[PDB]
This record gives C-alpha cells, structure tokens and sequence, in this order.
C-alpha cells in the first residue's frame, strides 16, 4: 500500500507534526508523477490517514472541510508542547472521566 | 490564507519558544516585502495567532494588547523548567479541579 | 542464531518507529540475502516479533490479517501524542482499575 | 526596549542552561558596546531578568547579591534532570498541598 | 579496579538502547583484552551490573541464568515505549498499592 | 569557585551522565595544571559536588564511602530509566507519601 518515495508510502512520525509532515507529505507526491487530480485526493486522503493518529483525531476533531490550514494549526501542534501541554491535560481527563471504556 | 516564507505561514512550531518563533518570524516579516504599516500589524496579528497554541494562548493569557515584554517573559518562558514546569502540575490541576468541562 | 546484520538481528529500536524500523528491517532485510519469499516470511515472522514490543506487541494485536499497512497503520500509531497519549491513558487506569494482575 | 544583538535582546532560552545563557550573555555583552560599567550592571540587572524564569526565579531565589557562581551553580542545574526533576517534584508537590493558590 | 574504556567502565547510558549499550560493550570489551572467556563472563556479570538499572533490573526479571537473547528481547524494550510504558504502569501501581515499603 | 577549563569548573551537564561527566572532568582535570596529588583529591571533592545535582545527590546517597565504584554505578543511570525510573518511581512515592515537607 505505497513503494517507496511514493506519497503512498509517505507518513507523520508518530510525533511529526503536521506543519512537518504536511512539508514532506507534498514533496514527496512531487516525487510522484500524478496528474494533479489524480495526487489531489490523494494529497487529501493520503496525508490525513498517513497524517499520525494525533492529527487524524484532530483533523476528524476540526470536523470535514477542514483546510489544510485548519488541520495544520489543530494538529501542527502536534508534536511539541504547544499542543502536547493540552493532551497531557485532556488525555488526562480522557481517564479520570472516560476510565470506563466501552 | 498565507503565502510559503510569508509571515503568515510563519507559525510558531508548538515547542517552538517565543524567543525562538519570533526571532525567525521578524527576520521571516523583513523577507515579505510589505509596507511599514503592512508589516507593523502582521509584526501583530501574525505573531499573536499563529504563535503556537502555548504561546499564543499566553499572548492572550496575559491579556491582549500585551507588552512584547509581557508575552515575552511569559512566552520565552514557553521550552523551558520555567514554563514547561507550569503546564505540567498546571493543567494536572485543570484535571482536578476544571475536569468537569462544558 | 540471528547474529548482527541479520533480520533476526533487527530489532526495531525501543522508540525506533514502525515507519523507520520497517525501513531498518527492509532495508537490513535487504541487505540480507534471503530468497524473496524467505525475506518475506521473515517480513512476516521476523518483523512482527523483532518489532520494537510497541509495535511488535501491537502486530499481534491487530489480530492475524494485518496487511504490512495495518501493523503499519497500528505500529506507525506509536512514536508521539497519537498513540503516547493513548498508552500514557491506559498505563494509567490498567493500574487503577486492573491494578489486581494475576 | 532592547534592540537585536544587545545585552538587553539576550535571553536564557527557556532551556538554556545558565552556563550556556551565561556565555551568550557575556559573548554578545562584549558585542554591546557599553561602558565596562554599563556591561558590568547589564551583567547583573539584564543577566538576571531576561535569565529564562526558571533560572530567572533561582537567581532570586538564591536572594539577591547572589555571586554569578551562586546563580550559576543554581541555574546550571537548569535543562537537566538536576534541576528539572527537583520542579517536577516540586511543582509536583506545589499542586498537592498548594494547589489552592490565591 | 575498571577504569575508564575498560569494559568495566563500559555502561549502557541509562536512555541508550541495550542493543547500542551491549554494542558498546563488546565493542569495546573487544577493546579491553581479556582470554576469549575472560571476556565472555565479563560480557555476563558486567554487561547485567552496568546495563542501565532497568535492563540490570530486567536481566533479573528475566530469570537468573538470563541468555544474552532473551534479556535482548526485554531491555530492547528499554529505552522505548516497550518499556517507558511498563515502568509508568508499574511505577504507578506500585506507589499506589505498595507505597508502603519496609 | 573555580576558573573555567579548571575541573573546578567542571560541572556534570544536568543531563549529563556521570560517565560522560566523569570522562569530561578527567580530561578537564589532567588539562587542570593540578599536581599530581591535587588532581587527586579533587577528582574526590569536585567529582562528588560539580557532578549534577542528581549526581552529587547520588554521590552522598550512597554514603560515604562512595568509590567511583557506587557513583559511577548510580550516577550511571543519570540521563534515562536507569537511574530516572527511581526518580519517576520514587518521586510517586516521595510526594505521595512525603509531601509534606519540613
Ligand atoms: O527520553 P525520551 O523518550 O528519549 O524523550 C526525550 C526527552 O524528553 P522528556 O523530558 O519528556 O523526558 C528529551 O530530553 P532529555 O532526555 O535530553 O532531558 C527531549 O528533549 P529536550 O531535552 O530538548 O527537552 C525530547 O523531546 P523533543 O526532542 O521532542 O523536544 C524527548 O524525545 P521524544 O519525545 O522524541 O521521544
């Protein structure tokens, strides 16, 4: 499901970022000769899937329609305190009141 | 909504410390060309609310129209035991106290 | 058995991501002269077992089936916020709750 | 209020050790040109202010008249589980019991 | 008695992986000449003793008489989230259920 | 209390490992124009003060005594769960149980 090089095989570190997943994500459809419909949803559904499940929660989160722009800011974050001082925070209250999961 | 090098993309990383995202984005703001006063708010807007959720917050934290004194001690505080410290046992308390939230 | 330089012998780092230890294991894999199926039944064995414990732990998880891509999607989950937050969650109420282990 | 490359634009990065911040300090000190008394109360009005609050706090802290080796022996702990771990468990202990802040 | 580059002097930095560390040590135990068994319990009853406390810790956990393998296939777990989430776990319910310790 | 490239000025980085440390300042202390015996009974004072507070601690936690045996074994951990998942485990229960303070 993606070769090398291929946007396929482009992912966010796990801790990546989006501000620094999302630069990567792009060069490396550039890699890819796709006309540009083609590498278009593709540049949609290959960065948010590919994009780290903090920003995938985020990106679902910001609800669809959401920019590039939009996601970037909420799941930029993602990575460095900036948003990792929030999660600690909420996934925190993801256990004090959502201990019980079902 | 914001160029590549522009000062609008300029976005403070979330770990990026106010000392360092506003060191790049003023030198960043001097690569936009734009007039005084262009450059004079988004030296404003663009350092405020694209200043990584941490330190944007503060900015707004503090209160708006802050000094860039203001912002600045309690944002190039943001990286560090100073500020990091206090989102640690901080927001641990906004779990304790603030857990209820809606 | 499974001496260096082999894919017996490629262990994903303790914190070395799925995205990068897939690429150790294929890339040292490669370096490894096994016939192609054997690669890829070392892909298949190998890698699951020798996948960092996170990963690893997680390929079992995902239940037999995981397509390189789901021991990716699950195993690419770990690294940052989107799967620590997760784990720091759990780590944290399998003590409250399934603190009793038998 | 501090212009870039002044002693007064000199900041501990929140991180940055007392003895790294130090350095720069004293390095870009020598690139203000200011009298020997001028550098020399920058050294200690400038150095303590814009000494990234944490190390900024201990400078205090040690109280004032403090030997640049009673802050830096202080705030070279700073950036490392020396000092570090002693705010965790500090900070750790200041929501505990005084958690309750007026 | 071991000095420094010595394998008795050789330790896994206490973050650094027991692959990396175990590398060091042969490595350098390469370095230190011994008789080709002098060597080998040295890679026993030092590489246990100055493995990062974890993995000394672990290598017990694994069973006295611990092959290099099997404590590979644990403290590989070490200096990840194999094993930063385990000691948070453990770390946890241990304080919490046997805080009382004598 | 200490000229620089002194090994009186030599100080463990807050992270910085004691083997790394150790190491730092016996180059630093040979470079230290000490005599012969001097440098020896700095390496004993300095080596146990200058080490990192989480060192230094240590260096007295074993008691005295403390050969570069005990220091270097514990301060070893210094920088990972080595000697930190005391810290982290500990801490839990120094707070916990030892919070107050006096
Ligand atoms: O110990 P690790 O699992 O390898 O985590 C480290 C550790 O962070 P913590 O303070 O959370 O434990 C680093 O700090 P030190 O061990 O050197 O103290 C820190 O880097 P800084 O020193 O610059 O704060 C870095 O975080 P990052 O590089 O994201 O800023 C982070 O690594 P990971 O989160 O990537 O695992």
């Amino acid at each position: 499901g993606g070769s090398p090089t291929s946007i396929l095989d482009i992912r966010q570190g796990p801790k990546e970022p989006f501000r620094d997943y999302v630069d990567r994500f792009y060069k490396t459809l550039r890699a890819e000769q796709a006309s540009q419909e083609v590498k278009n949803w593709m540049t949609e559904t290959l960065l948010v899937q590919n994009a780290n499940p903090d920003c995938k929660t985020i990106l679902k989160a910001l609800g669809p329609g959401a920019t590039l722009e939009e996601m970037m800011t909420a799941c930029q974050g993602v990575g460095g305190p900036g948003h990792k001082a929030r999660v600690l925070a909420e996934a925190m209250s993801q256990v004090t009141n959502t201990a019980t999961i079902m």
